[PDB]
């Protein structure tokens, strides 16, 4: 009754809504919204449990208790049978235990709104609201709300760098869940990529893609987006080609996982497809989010100092294992430069085409990748180099300070920008201490810091950390590579960062130059 979490409205984005059902449409409308406003209307349905839904994880908690409203709408002859349903996925049940909460007789032409209480399990979580109809009918809905009962430039990561670059991290369809984590986000960081959720294969959709028409969704990134966009936060796009993560069918002649390999002209047109609606759906659906940056093309040079020499850098042709697929249609890298063409095409001028990859660091391939993209460069197709920078805390050796800078300045040293794209800084088991670790940390700011300062053409304009607690970390917990503990207080490294700018220097990280 008293406080209001969920507040949708429709006026300018999806609000994290999407269709319930595979070949469920939905599009916002201008004045087909409750009052004449804005308002989102879900067609070609299919069945009464098509629909349409939204993963609200970030605001609902397991065990309390909330005033769930949606104002409803339809145009059909006679009276409908109108449905709100939450479901979740419970911590120890494990699995999606789903729950009818209101229902509501709702007659065509009229602004009907519909409500309920409801409290999910104590444990309960990546909740999930959604509408249906007990017919296959066209309906509108808007003014979703929830509710329960009961410059100051600040000391953080975004503030504190404000007049150098974005301090990002990363978020992913189960910390998306976390109060705390949110909090955490809110409070220090200004960028965020999505871990896996504007992958490939998180994106494309099999069922009636086509040649010059490949069917993409934003359903699996919905909640990240609308939750960056609502916050002004922005968002780095990861990734449009990658040998990796990206399904086998969409390879393909018969979109099928065992079809036949592709024509070079079939897969130009899919390509250009995949990245033309990709970019589409995003306008489309999140138009006020900042799409600052996105990875046009990931990690495509070999690992192989063979291949980096007689091979260009080409993985070997292949599905899997570390194998392009990639490689296996177009013979070699001639592949990037195609997709980063498509890639200017479409995308907003205000978002900046990046090659990225990692042991970027590493002499024979950093030569091989600097090469590549200065060569795109200078043909107006690249803006930046994407430094992932899986490095561990020695201050030597192969991810070492020395080498790192090397490959910092050797980049920028091309005229585009380069940003650190996914730092993490492992402490191989232990191996290395949490001040070692602090030390490399203060290290890699300081260098990118040092280049700002500098020339001037090149910038780094944003240093993003793979995760955003040790908790959450795709090299495993023993690791620690990360600024934020299980419990998200600041490690050793965090301060570390935390001082190589002066309190005179601080900004709105709500507002960076
Ligand atoms: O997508 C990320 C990729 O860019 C990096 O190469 O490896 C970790 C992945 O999550
Ligand atoms: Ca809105
Ligand atoms: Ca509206
Ligand atoms: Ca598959």
């Amino acid at each position: 009754m008293d406080y209001e979490v969920v507040h949708d409205t429709f006026e300018v984005n999806f609000d994290g809504w999407c269709n319930l059902g595979v070949d469920t449409y939905l599009t916002a409308v201008e004045n087909e919204g409750n009052n004449g406003t804005r308002g989102m209307m879900v067609i070609n349905r299919s069945s009464a449990s098509d629909g349409a839904y939204s993963e609200k994880g970030f605001y609902l908690d397991g065990g309390v208790e909330y005033k769930y409203s949606v104002f409803v709408k339809h145009n059909g002859t006679g009276t409908e049978t109108f449905k709100l349903s939450v479901s979740y996925l419970d911590s120890e049940t494990e699995e999606e235990n789903k729950e009818v909460i209101a229902t509501k007789d709702v007659v065509a032409g009229e602004w009907t709104e519909i409500s309920a209480k409801y409290k999910a399990p104590k444990t309960a979580v990546n909740i999930t609201l959604s509408i249906t109809t007990d017919s296959t009918v066209d309906f509108i809905f808007d003014d979703v709300t929830i509710t329960r009962k009961g410059y100051a430039a600040n000391a953080v990561l975004k503030d504190m760098y404000a007049n150098y670059f974005r301090v990002g991290s990363v978020l992913n369809s189960g910390t998306v869940n976390n109060s705390s984590i949110k909090a955490l986000i809110l409070r220090e960081f200004n960028s965020i990529t999505c871990e896996n959720e504007m992958k490939p294969d998180a994106t494309l959709v099999q069922s009636g893609s086509t040649n010059t028409n490949i069917r993409v969704s934003l359903n699996r990134a919905a909640s990240i987006l609308n939750f960056c966009a609502q916050n002004n936060i922005a968002v780095r796009g990861h990734t449009l080609v990658w040998h990796s993560q990206t399904p086998q069918w969409f390879f393909k002649d018969n979109f099928q996982d065992n079809g036949n390999w592709v024509s070079q002209s079939v897969m130009d047109q899919r390509l250009e497809s995949y990245i033309k609606n990709m970019f589409a759906e995003i306008q489309r659906q999140y138009p006020s989010l900042n799409l600052y940056a996105y990875d046009v093309v990931n990690a495509a040079v070999s690992d192989d100092a063979n291949r980096t020499r007689y091979y260009g850098g080409a993985r070997e042709p292949g599905y899997g294992n570390g194998r392009s697929p990639w490689v296996q249609i177009y013979g070699d890298n001639k592949f990037i430069e195609k997709a980063f063409t498509y890639a200017r095409k479409y995308a907003p001028a205000n978002c900046k085409l990046y090659y990225n990859d990692y042991n970027e660091y590493w002499d024979h391939k950093r030569d091989c990748i600097a090469s590549i993209c200065a060569n795109l460069y200078n043909k107006g197709l690249l803006d930046g180099v994407g430094m992932q920078s899986h490095i561990n805390a020695d201050m030597n050796g192969f991810s070492g300070i020395q080498n790192y800078k090397a490959a910092l300045q050797k980049y920028i040293n091309i005229g585009c920008d380069v940003q650190i794209t996914e730092l993490d800084i492992s402490t191989e088991n232990g191996k290395f201490s949490l001040q070692q670790q602090a030390d490399k940390y203060k290290a890699v700011f300081q260098a990118a810091v040092d280049i700002n300062r500098t020339s001037s053409k090149g910038k780094v304009t944003a240093v993003c950390v793979w995760g955003p607690n040790d908790a959450n970390t795709w090299l495993g917990s023993q690791n620690a590579p990360l600024l934020f503990n299980a419990n998200n207080q600041p490690k050793p490294a965090y301060n570390a960062v935390a001082s190589i700018i002066p309190q005179s220097e601080w900004g709105d990280g709500n507002n960076p130059a």
